[PDB]
């Protein structure tokens, strides 16, 4: 992988960034939010996916796809509604890829062209300790072993843990259209030499057959701590 340095190619402050190698920028576009901006609407289309949902829910549906939407037009496409598909996966225009994430003070959207990427899956979580008996229910018993060989103990690697198995089902389904469990997926990390960035690589522990490539065995992917915030990305 190789991200490329930090803050370079006018990359400073994009969180995002730290979690996508050198070679995907030239097939990925991306925006990321850390707030709701007042004034901001769904498209007609997308109005009934939320029309009995709290302001707060409203305002993460609405911006994340705001963000899908900047992403979208710096690839050339028009603005079009993000519906969801019926497992909950959002629905791209035609010809195109991507992945939504959204939590406490982030909002994030990164696409591509199917030509170009395969797959792409991303997730934030807030950089905090997970609530108790989450880990249990996220991890393998040799996964929760292997973390604090792998992991900087200063940070909250079970949130880490979480946040790549959630970018791990965000890249799989797309090509599958499968549920993939928890437990369906081992995940082994590598920590950068700065302590805050470092890769992944989620080994598919069933079926892993896609409906028009090859099998998925596993997914690589990379993860960042930065600003309080946990981003995971998966670019196949
Ligand atoms: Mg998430
Ligand atoms: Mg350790
Ligand atoms: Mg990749």
């Amino acid at each position: 992988s190789g991200l490329v340095p930090r803050g370079s190619h006018m990359t400073v402050g994009t969180l995002v960034a730290s979690v996508l190698p050198a070679t995907v920028f030239e097939d990925l576009a991306y925006a990321e939010l850390y707030s709701d901006p007042p004034g901001l609407t769904p498209l007609p289309e997308e109005a009934p996916l939320i029309a009995r949902s709290v302001a707060k829910r409203r305002n993460e549906f609405i911006t994340v796809r705001h963000c899908a939407r900047i992403a979208l037009d710096q690839l050339g496409v028009p603005p079009a509604p993000i519906l969801k598909g019926d497992k909950g996966e959002p629905c791209w225009p035609d010809g195109m890829v991507g992945s939504l994430t959204h939590c406490a003070g982030y909002r994030g959207a990164v696409v591509g062209r199917r030509d170009a990427v395969r797959s792409v899956g991303i997730d934030a979580e807030p950089h905090d300790v997970l609530p108790n008996g989450v880990l249990d229910a996220i991890s393998l018993p040799a996964e929760r072993a292997d973390m604090p060989r792998t992991m900087p103990a200063a940070l909250h690697w079970d949130r880490i843990l979480f946040c790549a198995k959630e970018a791990t089902y965000k890249a799989w389904f797309p090509l599958t259209k499968r549920w993939l469990g928890f437990e369906d997926a081992h995940i082994t990390f590598e920590t950068d030499s700065t302590g805050w960035t470092g890769r992944f690589v989620s080994r598919i522990l069933i079926d892993g057959s896609t409906l028009s490539g090859p099998p998925l065995t596993t997914l690589r992917g990379r993860w960042s701590v930065e600003r309080g915030l946990v981003l995971t990305a998966i670019v196949l």
